[PDB]
């Protein structure tokens, strides 16, 4: 079920081109959204499982909602100088289908 | 990339319990969205990257927006019978990440 994970992680994994070792928290967002699906939802799908449709150019299309962060919040840590940081929109606070 | 893919399909793969010789379009999103990622997407990559995220239960979590319908249109068509119907909503209109 999509709903807000949460972790601990160290900042140095966080990608911002950070060194540090400090175990802040990070959430996200992750789930089946499968029960959000609608009448359109249920169709492609169908399509699909027949291979009623030609793959469109690219990536695969996906028939139901995806997990997603709809809030968010700053994410603060320690660096390796023992200084404060804080990067925005970090981590989710909320999801949704 | 996300963009709005139309078809031809019979109506008889649209899973609708209706068999039909008449082929209509089917309008689908789809695409690549790694464009309108968030900073908490990037975050999150690298984390699942590093494996320094453990697997939720269930489906992993997309690292970005999903290609989807943000508004819908009815398809409509023969029956068997030659008797005109319609399904509102089947149909997709628009795309969005």
């Amino acid at each position: 079920g999509c709903r807000l994970r949460s972790q601990l992680v160290p900042v140095r994994a966080l990608g911002l081109g950070h060194r540090s070792d400090e175990l802040v928290r990070f959430r996200f967002c992750s789930g089946s959204c499968r029960r959000a699906r609608s009448p359109h939802d249920l169709s492609l799908a169908s399509l699909l499982g027949a291979g009623a449709l030609r793959p469109p150019p690219g990536s695969r299309p996906v028939s139901q909602p995806c997990c997603r962060p709809t809030r968010y919040e700053a994410v603060s840590f320690m660096d390796v100088n023992s200084t404060w940081r804080t990067v925005d929109r970090l981590s989710a606070t909320a999801c949704g289908c």
